[PDB]
């Protein structure tokens, strides 16, 4: 094991940073197919984290948003860009992070906010972080999508 100062490998560290190298759509195709992978797991009222005040609002001002800026606004997320939308989100913590992303999913399945299209193509590195992070166990699935989700949008303290 470590006698000679080795490391096997970090597949949790591993993933969180090849995710984050993909594009900005690779990163929100992947982000949707992995809740498709884990969804029936986590339940929609398991969250218990989306209906803080926090979060509420922006989920519901990115509702009544039509679909070409709901779309904006997911990227400008995952870009880091410096919006209203982004910093409202950066103020928020990492488990309601992760709720708010879940949140959004339900409402594309309901309709409510732009559907990913079943004719976009994951590119060969994004197919490569796909199949990593579902060959991860649920519980480091659950570290990574925490960490990649915690860097988006704009940093408070920046
Ligand atoms: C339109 C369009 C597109 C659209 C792309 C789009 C719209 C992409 C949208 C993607 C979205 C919104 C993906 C959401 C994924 C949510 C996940 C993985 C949540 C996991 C939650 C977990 C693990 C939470 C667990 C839990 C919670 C909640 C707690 O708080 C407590 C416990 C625990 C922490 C375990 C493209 C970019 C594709 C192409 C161009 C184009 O036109």
């Amino acid at each position: 094991s470590q006698a000679f100062g080795i490391q096997t490998g970090d597949a949790v560290a591993s993933t969180i940073t090849v995710f984050q190298a993909l594009s900005i759509d690779d990163q929100l195709a992947v982000l949707w197919y992995a809740y498709t992978e884990m969804g029936r797991s986590i339940t929609p009222a398991a969250t218990g984290a989306a209906r803080l005040q926090l979060a509420e609002g922006l989920l519901n001002q990115i509702k009544q948003m039509s679909h070409a800026e709901q779309l904006q606004v997911m990227r400008d997320l995952a870009a880091k860009n410096n919006t209203q939308v982004s910093r409202s989100y950066g103020i928020l913590s990492n488990n309601t992070k992760l709720a708010f992303w879940y949140e959004l999913s339900e409402l594309m399945v309901k309709g409510f906010v732009v559907p990913v299209p079943t004719d976009y193509k994951i590119s060969r590195d994004g197919s490569q972080v796909l199949e990593a992070l579902k060959g991860l166990d649920f519980g480091q699935q659950i570290t990574v999508l925490r960490k990649v989700v915690a860097d988006m949008g704009v940093d408070p303290l920046a």
